[PDB]
DNA sequence: GTTGGATGGTAGT
DNA sequence: CTAACGCTACCATCCAAC
Protein backbone atom coordinates (compact mmCIF):
# COMPACT_ATOMS: atom_id res chain seq x y z
CA UNK A 1 0.00 0.00 0.00
CA UNK A 2 1.84 3.10 -1.39
CA UNK A 3 0.01 6.62 -0.84
CA UNK A 4 1.47 9.93 -2.85
CA UNK A 5 0.26 13.14 -0.96
CA UNK A 6 0.33 16.59 -2.71
CA UNK A 7 0.11 19.63 -1.62
CA UNK A 8 0.53 23.10 -3.30
CA UNK A 9 2.69 25.25 -1.99
CA UNK A 10 1.94 29.06 -0.57
CA UNK A 11 -0.73 28.57 -2.80
CA UNK A 12 -3.17 31.83 -3.37
CA UNK A 13 -0.01 34.04 -3.05
CA UNK A 14 1.76 31.78 -5.50
CA UNK A 15 -1.19 32.02 -8.04
CA UNK A 16 -1.29 35.66 -7.78
CA UNK A 17 2.96 35.22 -8.65
CA UNK A 18 1.84 33.22 -12.09
CA UNK A 19 -0.80 35.64 -12.95
CA UNK A 20 1.54 38.93 -12.24
CA UNK A 21 5.37 37.46 -12.52
CA UNK A 22 6.37 40.88 -11.66
CA UNK A 23 5.81 39.82 -7.92
CA UNK A 24 7.70 37.43 -8.50
CA UNK A 25 11.03 37.10 -5.71
CA UNK A 26 9.33 39.91 -3.33
CA UNK A 27 6.73 39.86 0.18
CA UNK A 28 3.14 38.71 -1.04
CA UNK A 29 0.47 38.81 1.58
CA UNK A 30 -2.86 37.40 0.57
CA UNK A 31 -5.88 39.25 3.08
CA UNK A 32 -9.44 38.64 3.52
CA UNK A 33 -10.91 41.93 4.23
CA UNK A 34 -13.51 41.86 7.21
CA UNK A 35 -15.06 45.42 5.12
CA UNK A 36 -15.40 46.46 9.38
CA UNK A 37 -12.72 49.31 9.20
CA UNK A 38 -9.83 49.83 7.34
CA UNK A 39 -7.56 46.76 6.86
CA UNK A 40 -9.94 44.84 9.06
CA UNK A 41 -9.41 40.70 8.52
CA UNK A 42 -6.87 38.09 8.40
CA UNK A 43 -4.12 37.11 6.22
CA UNK A 44 -5.01 33.80 4.21
CA UNK A 45 -1.43 32.83 3.40
CA UNK A 46 1.69 34.67 2.62
CA UNK A 47 4.75 33.93 0.27
CA UNK A 48 7.85 32.83 1.91
CA UNK A 49 9.72 36.07 1.48
CA UNK A 50 6.93 37.50 3.81
CA UNK A 51 7.42 34.77 6.25
CA UNK A 52 10.79 35.59 6.95
CA UNK A 53 9.44 37.96 8.64
CA UNK A 54 6.44 36.56 10.80
CA UNK A 55 3.66 37.22 8.39
CA UNK A 56 1.68 34.39 7.80
CA UNK A 57 -1.69 32.61 7.80
CA UNK A 58 -3.80 33.26 10.06
CA UNK A 59 -3.07 36.98 11.54
CA UNK A 60 -4.64 40.33 11.41
CA UNK A 61 -3.97 42.55 9.05
CA UNK A 62 -3.16 45.21 11.07
CA UNK A 63 -0.73 43.31 12.51
CA UNK A 64 0.85 41.83 9.10
CA UNK A 65 1.48 45.91 8.03
CA UNK A 66 2.84 47.00 11.44
CA UNK A 67 6.09 44.20 10.52
CA UNK A 68 6.37 44.27 7.19
CA UNK A 69 4.46 47.74 5.67
CA UNK A 70 5.98 47.41 2.33
CA UNK A 71 4.69 44.24 1.21
CA UNK A 72 1.99 43.46 -1.75
CA UNK A 73 -1.42 42.79 -0.14
CA UNK A 74 -3.49 41.56 -2.34
CA UNK A 75 -7.39 40.46 -1.56
CA UNK A 76 -8.53 36.60 -1.69
CA UNK A 77 -9.81 35.70 -4.60
CA UNK A 78 -10.67 32.34 -3.86
CA UNK A 79 -12.98 31.72 -7.09
CA UNK A 80 -9.91 32.19 -9.46
CA UNK A 81 -7.57 29.62 -7.20
CA UNK A 82 -10.38 27.08 -6.87
CA UNK A 83 -10.29 27.40 -10.85
CA UNK A 84 -6.47 26.89 -11.21
CA UNK A 85 -6.99 24.02 -7.97
CA UNK A 86 -9.62 21.97 -10.53
CA UNK A 87 -7.43 22.30 -13.08
CA UNK A 88 -4.71 20.58 -11.22
CA UNK A 89 -6.99 18.17 -9.78
CA UNK A 90 -7.49 16.70 -12.82
CA UNK A 91 -3.73 16.28 -13.68
CA UNK A 92 -3.41 14.64 -10.58
CA UNK A 93 -6.71 12.54 -11.71
CA UNK A 94 -4.33 11.34 -14.92
CA UNK A 95 -2.06 9.54 -12.72
CA UNK A 96 -4.10 7.77 -10.87
CA UNK A 97 -8.13 7.49 -10.41
CA UNK A 98 -8.15 6.62 -6.51
CA UNK A 99 -8.12 10.00 -5.56
CA UNK A 100 -8.89 12.18 -2.01
CA UNK A 101 -9.07 16.20 -2.37
CA UNK A 102 -8.79 16.86 1.45
CA UNK A 103 -8.81 20.84 0.39
CA UNK A 104 -8.29 23.78 -2.07
CA UNK A 105 -4.77 22.52 -2.20
CA UNK A 106 -4.23 18.69 -1.56
CA UNK A 107 -5.02 15.17 -2.80
CA UNK A 108 -4.35 12.47 -1.70
CA UNK A 109 -3.60 9.30 -4.38
CA UNK A 110 -3.40 5.73 -3.36
CA UNK A 111 -1.02 4.70 -6.23
CA UNK A 112 -0.22 0.55 -5.66
CA UNK A 113 -1.62 -0.26 -8.79
CA UNK A 114 0.81 2.52 -10.73
CA UNK A 115 3.94 1.55 -8.92
CA UNK A 116 5.61 -1.26 -7.59
CA UNK A 117 7.75 0.48 -4.75
CA UNK A 118 9.29 3.10 -3.21
CA UNK A 119 11.77 4.08 -5.63
CA UNK A 120 8.65 3.89 -8.90
CA UNK A 121 7.09 5.53 -6.34
CA UNK A 122 9.56 8.88 -5.57
CA UNK A 123 9.96 8.65 -9.96
CA UNK A 124 5.94 9.29 -10.34
CA UNK A 125 6.37 12.19 -7.75
CA UNK A 126 9.24 13.83 -9.52
CA UNK A 127 6.96 13.38 -12.69
CA UNK A 128 3.99 14.97 -11.26
CA UNK A 129 5.92 18.19 -9.90
CA UNK A 130 7.47 18.11 -13.43
CA UNK A 131 3.74 18.47 -14.83
CA UNK A 132 1.71 20.75 -12.84
CA UNK A 133 5.23 22.85 -13.29
CA UNK A 134 4.98 22.81 -17.39
CA UNK A 135 0.81 23.12 -17.18
CA UNK A 136 -0.05 25.37 -14.49
CA UNK A 137 3.60 26.96 -13.84
CA UNK A 138 2.67 25.87 -9.91
CA UNK A 139 4.77 24.35 -7.73
CA UNK A 140 4.03 21.72 -5.38
CA UNK A 141 5.08 19.02 -2.43
CA UNK A 142 5.30 15.78 -2.57
CA UNK A 143 4.82 13.24 0.61
CA UNK A 144 4.92 9.48 -0.23
CA UNK A 145 4.26 6.78 2.65
CA UNK A 146 2.27 3.66 3.27
CA UNK A 147 -0.71 6.00 4.66
CA UNK A 148 -2.68 9.21 4.33
CA UNK A 149 -1.28 10.55 7.74
CA UNK A 150 2.59 9.52 6.71
CA UNK A 151 2.31 10.58 3.53
CA UNK A 152 1.26 14.78 4.93
CA UNK A 153 3.77 14.38 7.52
CA UNK A 154 6.75 13.46 4.76
CA UNK A 155 5.26 16.54 2.98
CA UNK A 156 5.42 19.01 5.74
CA UNK A 157 9.11 18.26 6.09
CA UNK A 158 9.57 18.58 2.79
CA UNK A 159 7.94 22.40 2.12
CA UNK A 160 9.08 24.53 -0.65
CA UNK A 161 9.12 22.29 -3.55
CA UNK A 162 9.96 19.42 -2.11
CA UNK A 163 9.12 15.58 -2.21
CA UNK A 164 10.18 12.85 0.11
CA UNK A 165 9.71 9.09 1.03
CA UNK A 166 8.48 7.93 4.60
CA UNK A 167 9.41 4.44 4.44
CA UNK A 168 8.60 1.24 6.71
CA UNK A 169 11.86 2.13 8.45
CA UNK A 170 11.47 5.56 9.04
CA UNK A 171 7.62 5.08 10.09
CA UNK A 172 9.39 2.66 12.98
CA UNK A 173 11.59 5.20 13.78
CA UNK A 174 9.22 8.10 13.73
CA UNK A 175 6.90 6.27 15.89
CA UNK A 176 9.55 6.46 18.27
CA UNK A 177 11.18 9.46 17.62
CA UNK A 178 8.86 12.06 16.38
CA UNK A 179 7.30 14.24 18.94
CA UNK A 180 3.69 13.37 19.53
CA UNK A 181 2.65 16.85 19.25
CA UNK A 182 3.34 16.82 15.86
CA UNK A 183 1.09 14.48 15.00
CA UNK A 184 -1.94 15.46 12.60
CA UNK A 185 -4.75 15.97 14.45
CA UNK A 186 -2.86 16.56 17.96
CA UNK A 187 -3.13 20.34 19.14
CA UNK A 188 -2.25 22.47 21.93
CA UNK A 189 -4.79 21.48 24.06
CA UNK A 190 -4.29 17.61 23.38
CA UNK A 191 -0.77 18.06 23.23
CA UNK A 192 -1.20 19.20 26.87
CA UNK A 193 -3.13 16.08 28.21
CA UNK A 194 -0.59 13.83 26.82
CA UNK A 195 2.40 15.59 28.73
CA UNK A 196 0.48 15.50 32.10
CA UNK A 197 0.41 11.49 31.57
CA UNK A 198 3.90 11.78 30.58
CA UNK A 199 3.73 10.66 26.56
CA UNK A 200 6.01 12.20 24.29
CA UNK A 201 6.13 10.35 21.80
CA UNK A 202 4.07 8.17 20.27
CA UNK A 203 5.28 4.36 21.25
CA UNK A 204 4.14 5.91 24.54
CA UNK A 205 1.05 5.20 23.64
CA UNK A 206 1.17 1.41 23.67
CA UNK A 207 2.51 1.79 27.44
CA UNK A 208 -1.14 2.59 29.02
CA UNK A 209 -4.16 1.28 30.01
CA UNK A 210 -6.76 2.06 27.14
CA UNK A 211 -8.99 3.09 29.46
CA UNK A 212 -6.87 5.65 31.04
CA UNK A 213 -6.06 7.22 27.71
CA UNK A 214 -9.65 7.17 26.81
CA UNK A 215 -10.53 8.86 29.91
CA UNK A 216 -8.10 12.33 29.38
CA UNK A 217 -8.01 12.38 25.56
CA UNK A 218 -11.71 10.59 24.01
CA UNK A 219 -12.34 7.34 22.47
CA UNK A 220 -11.75 8.25 19.07
CA UNK A 221 -8.13 10.45 19.39
CA UNK A 222 -7.10 7.55 21.46
CA UNK A 223 -8.01 4.87 18.88
CA UNK A 224 -5.93 7.28 16.68
CA UNK A 225 -3.28 7.26 17.96
CA UNK A 226 -2.53 3.74 19.61
CA UNK A 227 -3.59 2.60 16.07
CA UNK A 228 -0.89 4.92 14.14
CA UNK A 229 1.45 3.83 17.10
CA UNK A 230 0.92 0.14 16.15
CA UNK A 231 1.64 0.98 12.58
CA UNK A 232 -2.03 -0.56 12.19
CA UNK A 233 -3.59 2.41 10.72
CA UNK A 234 -4.72 2.22 7.31
CA UNK A 235 -7.93 4.93 6.24
CA UNK A 236 -8.34 4.25 2.57
CA UNK A 237 -8.24 6.67 0.12
CA UNK A 238 -11.96 7.71 -0.61
CA UNK A 239 -14.16 10.33 -2.50
CA UNK A 240 -15.05 13.59 0.17
CA UNK A 241 -18.61 14.03 0.96
CA UNK A 242 -19.13 17.32 1.95
CA UNK A 243 -21.10 17.03 4.81
CA UNK A 244 -21.71 20.33 5.66
CA UNK A 245 -22.14 24.19 3.47
CA UNK A 246 -22.62 27.98 4.89
CA UNK A 247 -21.50 31.28 4.93
CA UNK A 248 -20.37 34.10 7.24
CA UNK A 249 -19.92 37.86 7.48
CA UNK A 250 -18.72 40.28 9.94
CA UNK A 251 -20.76 43.41 10.49
CA UNK A 252 -20.08 46.89 9.82
CA UNK A 253 -20.28 47.04 13.56
CA UNK A 254 -21.64 45.30 16.77
CA UNK A 255 -25.30 45.15 17.42
CA UNK A 256 -28.49 43.36 18.93
CA UNK A 257 -31.05 44.82 16.91
CA UNK A 258 -32.21 42.37 14.74
CA UNK A 259 -33.14 44.65 12.20
CA UNK A 260 -29.54 45.82 11.85
CA UNK A 261 -28.46 42.36 11.93
CA UNK A 262 -30.89 40.30 9.16
CA UNK A 263 -29.31 42.26 6.03
CA UNK A 264 -26.19 40.47 6.62
CA UNK A 265 -27.99 36.92 7.87
CA UNK A 266 -29.66 37.10 4.74
CA UNK A 267 -26.73 37.39 2.24
CA UNK A 268 -25.53 34.74 4.19
CA UNK A 269 -28.46 32.41 3.69
CA UNK A 270 -28.94 33.05 -0.01
CA UNK A 271 -25.16 32.59 -1.09
CA UNK A 272 -25.12 29.40 1.35
CA UNK A 273 -27.90 28.16 -0.79
CA UNK A 274 -26.14 29.10 -4.29
CA UNK A 275 -23.07 27.26 -2.58
CA UNK A 276 -25.80 24.10 -1.84
CA UNK A 277 -26.51 23.60 -5.81
CA UNK A 278 -28.91 21.28 -5.99
CA UNK A 279 -28.50 19.49 -2.41
CA UNK A 280 -31.28 19.33 -0.05
CA UNK A 281 -30.34 20.65 4.01
CA UNK A 282 -32.68 18.92 6.73
CA UNK A 283 -30.40 20.84 9.06
CA UNK A 284 -29.86 24.91 9.55
CA UNK A 285 -27.80 26.28 12.47
CA UNK A 286 -27.12 30.04 12.94
CA UNK A 287 -23.79 31.12 13.94
CA UNK A 288 -23.06 33.97 16.03
CA UNK A 289 -19.72 35.14 17.27
CA UNK A 290 -20.34 37.56 20.17
CA UNK A 291 -18.20 40.78 20.68
CA UNK A 292 -15.34 38.93 22.92
CA UNK A 293 -14.78 36.59 19.62
CA UNK A 294 -16.61 33.62 21.36
CA UNK A 295 -19.04 31.63 19.01
CA UNK A 296 -22.75 30.53 20.29
CA UNK A 297 -25.34 28.66 17.98
CA UNK A 298 -29.04 27.53 17.97
CA UNK A 299 -29.95 25.20 15.10
CA UNK A 300 -33.06 22.89 14.19
CA UNK A 301 -32.84 19.36 12.62
CA UNK A 302 -36.24 18.67 10.44
CA UNK A 303 -37.73 15.55 9.20
CA UNK A 304 -37.65 16.64 5.87
CA UNK A 305 -35.54 18.86 3.16
CA UNK A 306 -35.95 22.82 3.98
CA UNK A 307 -36.39 24.66 1.57
CA UNK A 308 -35.16 28.41 0.75
CA UNK A 309 -38.26 30.05 2.22
CA UNK A 310 -37.71 27.88 5.40
CA UNK A 311 -34.37 28.79 5.96
CA UNK A 312 -35.22 32.35 5.87
CA UNK A 313 -38.28 32.01 7.76
CA UNK A 314 -35.65 29.70 11.03
CA UNK A 315 -33.20 31.33 10.77
CA UNK A 316 -34.93 34.36 12.07
CA UNK A 317 -36.45 32.49 14.66
CA UNK A 318 -33.04 31.04 15.42
CA UNK A 319 -31.53 34.13 15.47
CA UNK A 320 -34.08 35.21 17.65
CA UNK A 321 -33.36 32.84 20.01
CA UNK A 322 -29.40 33.71 20.33
CA UNK A 323 -30.35 37.19 21.16
CA UNK A 324 -32.79 36.06 23.83
CA UNK A 325 -30.36 33.72 25.53
CA UNK A 326 -27.21 35.61 25.40
CA UNK A 327 -27.00 39.35 26.42
CA UNK A 328 -23.66 39.83 24.75
CA UNK A 329 -23.45 42.13 21.16
CA UNK A 330 -23.19 40.34 17.91
CA UNK A 331 -19.69 41.14 15.46
CA UNK A 332 -20.16 38.19 12.68
CA UNK A 333 -23.34 36.32 11.20
CA UNK A 334 -24.13 33.06 9.89
CA UNK A 335 -25.78 29.99 8.59
CA UNK A 336 -24.99 26.28 7.74
CA UNK A 337 -26.66 23.79 6.19
CA UNK A 338 -26.36 20.18 6.87
CA UNK A 339 -27.53 16.55 6.49
CA UNK A 340 -28.25 16.70 3.18
CA UNK A 341 -30.23 13.93 1.42
C1' DG B 1 -28.99 1.76 31.20
C1' DT B 2 -29.12 3.72 25.24
C1' DT B 3 -30.23 7.11 20.93
C1' DG B 4 -29.46 11.36 18.50
C1' DG B 5 -30.34 16.26 18.19
C1' DA B 6 -28.55 20.69 20.28
C1' DT B 7 -24.57 23.01 21.48
C1' DG B 8 -19.92 23.65 21.86
C1' DG B 9 -14.76 22.28 21.88
C1' DT B 10 -10.62 21.07 19.19
C1' DA B 11 -8.13 20.73 14.91
C1' DG B 12 -6.41 22.32 10.60
C1' DT B 13 -6.53 25.61 8.08
C1' DC C 1 -13.83 51.60 13.51
C1' DT C 2 -9.51 51.27 16.22
C1' DA C 3 -7.14 42.58 16.27
C1' DA C 4 -8.49 38.32 16.10
C1' DC C 5 -11.39 35.72 8.19
C1' DG C 6 -14.04 32.45 7.04
C1' DC C 7 -14.45 27.79 6.56
C1' DT C 8 -15.01 22.52 7.19
C1' DA C 9 -14.68 18.16 9.88
C1' DC C 10 -14.98 15.33 13.78
C1' DC C 11 -16.16 14.22 18.40
C1' DA C 12 -17.64 15.05 23.50
C1' DT C 13 -21.07 16.25 26.60
C1' DC C 14 -25.78 17.06 27.97
C1' DC C 15 -30.21 15.38 28.63
C1' DA C 16 -35.01 14.63 27.10
C1' DA C 17 -37.01 10.61 24.58
C1' DC C 18 -36.60 5.81 24.12
N1 LIG D 1 -8.73 32.14 4.88
C1 LIG D 1 -7.76 31.31 5.15
N2 LIG D 1 -7.20 30.62 4.19
C2 LIG D 1 -6.19 29.85 4.61
C3 LIG D 1 -5.70 29.71 5.89
N3 LIG D 1 -4.65 28.81 5.89
C4 LIG D 1 -4.52 28.46 4.63
N4 LIG D 1 -5.45 29.05 3.79
C5 LIG D 1 -5.61 28.91 2.35
C6 LIG D 1 -4.55 29.78 1.69
C7 LIG D 1 -3.46 28.82 1.32
O1 LIG D 1 -2.66 29.28 0.22
C8 LIG D 1 -4.25 27.56 1.03
C9 LIG D 1 -3.45 26.30 1.30
O2 LIG D 1 -3.01 26.42 2.65
P1 LIG D 1 -1.77 25.64 3.24
O3 LIG D 1 -2.21 25.27 4.62
O4 LIG D 1 -1.45 24.34 2.51
O5 LIG D 1 -0.48 26.59 3.32
P2 LIG D 1 0.08 27.33 2.00
O6 LIG D 1 -0.18 26.63 0.70
O7 LIG D 1 -0.47 28.73 1.91
O8 LIG D 1 1.64 27.51 2.30
P3 LIG D 1 2.40 26.08 2.21
O9 LIG D 1 3.93 26.07 2.09
O10 LIG D 1 1.64 24.80 2.51
O11 LIG D 1 2.58 26.14 3.73
O12 LIG D 1 -5.34 27.59 1.94
C10 LIG D 1 -6.31 30.45 6.93
O13 LIG D 1 -6.09 30.49 8.17
N5 LIG D 1 -7.35 31.23 6.45
CA1 LIG E 1 -2.39 22.26 2.19
CA1 LIG F 1 0.12 24.35 0.80
CA1 LIG G 1 0.47 19.94 17.38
Amino acid sequence: GIVLFVDFDYFYAQVEEVLNPSLKGKPVVVCVFSGRFEDSGAVATANYEARKFGVKAGIPIVEAKKILPNAVYLPMRKEVYQQVSSRIMNLLREYSEKIEIASIDEAYLDISDKVRDYREAYNLGLEIKNKILEKEKITVTVGISKNKVFAKIAADMAKPNGIKVIDDEEVKRLIRELDIADVPGIGNITAEKLKKLGINKLVDTLSIEFDKLKGMIGEAKAKYLISLARDEYNEPIRTRVRKSIGRIVTMKRNSRNLEEIKPYLFRAIEESYYKLDKRIPKAIHVVAVTEDLDIVSRGRTFPHGISKETAYSESVKLLQKILEEDERKIRRIGVRFSKFI
